[PDB]
C-alpha cells in the first residue's frame, strides 16, 4: 500500500509526506513525538467523538417520534426537550477569560471575509483585502446605478467616474466631518503643525474632531495621502493629480483607500471540496503558504503599510487581514488516515491536528510576517450541536497544544452558532469555552438547514425565502447578541453575524447589510474583496461599540421564540409559486454540485430562478436539499415534481458552464454529478442533521475514480 505506520494509523502517503517535508521543518517539533501524538490523541478521543455522533441520532429519533405521536403544545414540547436533555439547565452569569487575543479581534468592529482555502489565488486576495479601493469598488458595481450616461463601458466613464467622487465625497462628510463646509469643496489637503488643515475655496478648515487625523505620506505641505482614523477603522484619501482620476477631481483625489477585510477565515469547510489525502494537502499547503507567507499564485502577500504620524514620527499599519481558519466539525471521517480495521479517522480531529501544526508558521517570522503577534490560533469550528460538543472541542485543543509543545489555550475557538441545540442553549456553550472563545456567529443558513431537519416530521415547512424572515430566526439573531453581550464579549471577543450570498447586488447589500452592526454585531460575514470594502461602510455609519453599550442587560428573545417552528400555514400556496420553489431549489441544487461532483470546486456562483446571482456553498445546500425533502415527506410535491423540475434545469446549467465540464442533459443518468443532486433531495429526510457530507464526499470520490479508469 500507499501508506505509512504510526501505531494504530495507516497514513495516506501524500500527507505523511507533505507534513514531514514541509509542515514540521521551522516548528521546533520533534516528527517521530509529533507523529505518535497524533496516533494517541486519534487513539483516545474518537470514542468521544462517535458518543457525540450518536447522541444526535438518538435525540432527532425521539423528536421525529414526538411529532409523529401527536396530531402545538409550547409547554409540553419544551418540557419534552428538557426531559431528553436537548435543552439543558442555563449556567449562572459568567464572564470569559480568554487572553493573548489580537486587537482585530478584541477591539475593532469590521468586516470578515471567507475563502475557500484550496483556491490559492482567492486566498491570498483574500489575505490582501485589509485593504480596498472605494472608487473601485463603487465604479465596478450596481452600487452607482448604470443610469443612461453612466453605464460602464470599455473605457473610463467620466459621467460615472464623478458619481463615484461624489459618493465618496458624501462618506468623507459623514464619517471624517470638517469643522465648517464639506470635503466635496476640497481644493487641496497640508498637515500644519501636526493638524490636517483641509482648503476650501475661500478658506481652510480643520476637521471637527482633530484626533480623527491619523497620518499621511510624502510631504507635510504636499502630501501624496492622507489617513484619517473612524470608529477605529482607516480611510486614507490618496492624493494625485496627475492621474487618470485625480486630473478631474477638484483637489486631485485618486481614489479613497478603505481598511475593509479585517480579519479573513480561510475555510477548510463549507465552501472546499476535500474527499480524500490529495485534496488535503493542496489545502493544508495553501494554508501553510499563507502562514509563513511565501504563497505565491505570479501574484503574492502585500507588506506592511507605512506612514508619517501627525507629529512627523513614523509607524506602521498591517498590510494583510488577521487569519482564522475553519476546520471542519465532528461529523465527517476522511480516508487520508485510516486504522489497521480500514475504519477512517476522523476529519475534525485530523484538521486540528494539521492546521494547529501549520499555524505555528504564521507565530514567527516569514522569510517572505506575524499574523498573530499575541500569540494565538484562530480556529473556527463548525457545526457544534449543545455544550458537551463544545467542551469535547476545547479536550481536543488541549492535546493538540501538548502534541505541539504550544501554551494550553494557545488555539482560540470561534464558535459557529448555526444547529438549534448550539442555540437553545448558547451561554452553557460559551461558558464550555470560556478560556478560549475569540467569536460566536449565527451561521443563519446552515442553521436554517438545522431549523427543517429537526422538525422535519412536524409538518411542511415555509419557502425557503420566507425562512430568512421567519419568527424563529429573528429570535436566534438577538438571542445571539445577548448571550455574547452578556458573556462579557465587547472588548474581548467578536460578535459575529453571516454571509451575503448575493455577490452582484451591492446596491441592496449597501442599502440592507447596515442592519447587522446595528444589531451590535462587531463583525459579518462578506464573500469577496469587494464586498468587504463596501460593508466597511457601515461601520463608519454605526458605532458598535455604542450600540453593544446600549444593548447591556436587554433580554430580547425568550425560548419559546426560539423555539417556534417555521411550519407553512393551511392552503399556504397556489400551483405556480409550489413550482417555483421548486425550480429555484433545483437550479441552485444542481448548480451548485456539478461543480462540486465535477471538478471539485466547493463555493460557485450560481444564478437563482430570478437570475440573482447567489454564492453557493454546501450550507445554502443544505437548505435546499432539506426544504425538498420536507416538502417530499409532507406530499407538497411529488417524485415525478423533483424529477421534472431537476431535468428542466439541468440543461440550463449545462448551458451555463467549460473544459473540464461534462454536460448532465440529455444522458442524465451517466451523469454522477445529476445523480448525486437527485440523492440529496430524495435521500435528505435520512441525512444525519440534514447534512449534505456524506453524499457529496461518496459522489465526489466516486467521479475520481471512472475519471481515472
Ligand atoms: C462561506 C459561505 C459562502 C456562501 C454561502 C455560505 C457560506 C457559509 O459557510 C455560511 C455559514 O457557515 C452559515 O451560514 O451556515
Ligand atoms: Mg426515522
Ligand atoms: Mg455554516
Ligand atoms: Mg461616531
Amino acid at each position: 500500500t500507499d501508506r505509512v505506520s504510526v501505531g494504530n494509523l495507516r497514513i495516506a502517503r501524500v500527507l505523511y509526506d507533505f507534513v514531514n517535508n514541509e509542515a514540521l521543518p521551522g516548528t521546533d517539533i520533534d516528527p517521530d513525538s509529533f507523529w505518535a501524538g497524533v496516533d494517541k490523541v486519534v487513539a483516545d478521543l474518537t470514542p468521544q467523538n462517535q458518543a457525540l455522533l450518536n447522541a444526535r441520532d438518538e435525540l432527532q429519533a425521539q423528536i421525529d417520534k414526538w411529532h409523529r405521536r401527536r396530531v402545538i403544545d409550547m409547554d409540553a414540547y419544551r418540557q419534552f426537550l428538557t426531559e431528553i436533555g436537548y435543552l439543558l439547565p442555563e449556567p449562572d452569569d459568567f464572564t470569559i477569560t480568554t487572553s493573548g487575543v489580537d486587537a482585530e479581534i478584541t477591539t475593532t468592529a469590521g468586516p470578515q471575509l471567507v475563502v475557500p482555502v484550496l483556491n490559492a489565488r482567492f486566498a491570498l486576495n483574500a489575505a490582501n483585502a485589509r485593504w480596498g479601493s472605494l472608487y473601485d469598488a463603487l465604479y465596478g458595481t450596481d452600487v452607482i446605478p448604470e443610469t443612461d450616461g453612466a453605464e460602464k463601458g470599455p473605457t473610463y466613464n467620466k459621467v460615472r467616474g464623478d458619481k463615484v467622487i461624489a459618493y465618496a465625497r458624501k462618506f468623507l462628510d459623514d464619517s471624517v466631518p470638517l469643522s465648517s463646509g464639506s470635503f466635496g469643496d476640497a481644493t487641496g489637503f497640508t498637515v500644519q503643525d501636526g493638524q490636517l488643515v483641509v482648503a476650501l475655496p475661500d478658506k481652510s478648515t480643520g476637521l471637527a474632531n482633530p484626533g480623527q487625523f491619523a497620518g499621511y505620506t510624502g510631504a507635510a505641505e504636499s502630501p501624496t495621502s492622507v489617513l484619517l482614523i473612524n470608529h477605529g477603522l482607516h480611510i486614507e484619501i490618496l492624493i494625485d493629480p496627475e492621474s487618470q482620476v485625480g486630473t478631474t477631481d477638484r483637489a486631485g483625489v485618486k481614489d479613497v483607500i478603505l481598511e475593509s477585510a479585517i480579519t479573513t477565515i480561510m475555510d477548510f469547510e463549507d465552501s472546499v471540496a476535500a474527499v480524500d489525502a490529495a485534496d488535503k494537502v493542496l489545502g493544508y499547503r495553501n494554508w501553510l503558504g499563507l502562514n509563513k507567507g511565501d504563497l505565491a499564485a505570479l501574484r503574492v502577500l502585500n507588506r506592511d503599510r507605512n506612514y508619517t504620524a501627525p507629529g512627523g514620527g513614523q509607524f506602521t499599519l498591517p498590510g494583510r487581514s488577521l487569519m482564522f481558519v475553519r476546520n471542519v466539525g465532528h461529523l465527517m471521517t476522511n480516508d487520508a488516515i485510516v486504522d489497521t480495521d480500514g475504519s477512517e479517522v476522523f476529519e475534525g480531529i485530523m484538521d486540528a491536528l494539521f492546521t494547529g501544526l501549520i499555524a505555528i508558521h504564521g507565530l514567527k517570522a516569514s522569510d517572505v510576517l506575524i499574523n498573530s503577534r499575541t500569540g494565538s490560533i484562530y480556529i473556527v469550528k463548525p457545526k457544534m450541536h449543545g455544550p458537551a460538543e463544545v467542551a469535547f472541542t476545547c479536550e481536543l485543543f488541549s492535546r493538540v497544544e501538548d502534541v505541539l509543545g504550544l501554551p494550553q489555550n494557545t488555539m482560540k475557538i470561534g464558535i459557529m452558532d448555526e444547529e438549534r441545540r448550539t442555540t437553545v442553549n448558547l451561554k452553557a456553550c460559551i461558558k464550555a469555552a470560556a478560556d478560549r472563545v475569540v467569536f460566536i456567529n449565527t451561521g443563519f443558513l446552515d442553521r436554517t438547514g438545522d431549523e427543517i431537519h429537526t422538525s422535519m416530521e412536524a409538518g411542511p415547512m415555509v419557502r425557503k425565502g420566507t425562512m430568512k424572515s421567519q419568527p424563529w430566526i429573528l429570535a436566534y439573531e438577538d438571542h445571539n447578541v445577548d448571550a455574547g453581550l452578556a458573556a462579557g464579549f465587547s472588548g474581548r471577543a467578536q460578535v459575529g453575524k453571516g454571509m451575503w450570498t448575493m455577490t452582484e447586488l451591492m446596491a441592496d447589500m449597501v442599502e440592507t447589510k447596515i442592519a447587522q452592526p446595528r444589531a451590535g454585531a462587531s463583525t459579518a460575514w462578506v464573500p469577496s474583496p469587494t464586498a468587504a470594502t463596501l460593508h466597511a461602510l457601515h461601520y463608519h455609519q454605526v458605532d458598535v461599540a455604542a450600540v453593544q453599550q446600549g444593548l447591556a442587560g436587554k433580554r430580547r428573545a425568550t425560548i419559546e421564540q426560539l423555539l417556534t417552528i417555521p411550519l407553512a400555514k393551511e392552503l399556504a400556496w397556489a400551483p405556480d409559486e409550489i413550482r417555483e420553489e421548486v425550480d429555484n431549489n433545483c437550479q441552485s441544487i444542481l448548480g451548485y454540485v456539478v461543480r462540486w461532483v465535477d471538478q471539485g470546486v466547493g463555493a460557485s456562483k450560481v444564478p437563482d430562478i430570478h437570475d440573482v446571482a447567489l454564492m453557493e456553498d454546501r450550507a445554502t445546500l443544505r437548505i435546499s436539499s432539506q426544504l425538498l425533502a420536507n416538502w417530499l415527506r409532507h406530499g407538497v410535491i411529488t417524485s415525478a415534481d423533483v424529477r421534472a423540475s431537476l431535468e428542466r434545469m439541468a440543461p440550463l446549467v449545462d448551458r451555463q458552464n467549460d473544459v473540464a465540464y461534462r454536460p448532465m442533459a440529455p444522458n442524465f443518468d451517466d451523469s454522477i454529478a445529476f445523480l448525486a443532486a437527485q440523492e440529496l433531495i430524495l435521500s435528505g429526510a435520512q441525512q444525519p442533521n440534514g447534512y449534505t457530507e456524506p453524499i457529496l464526499h461518496r459522489r465526489r470520490r466516486e467521479f475520481k475514480a471512472r475519471a481515472a479508469e
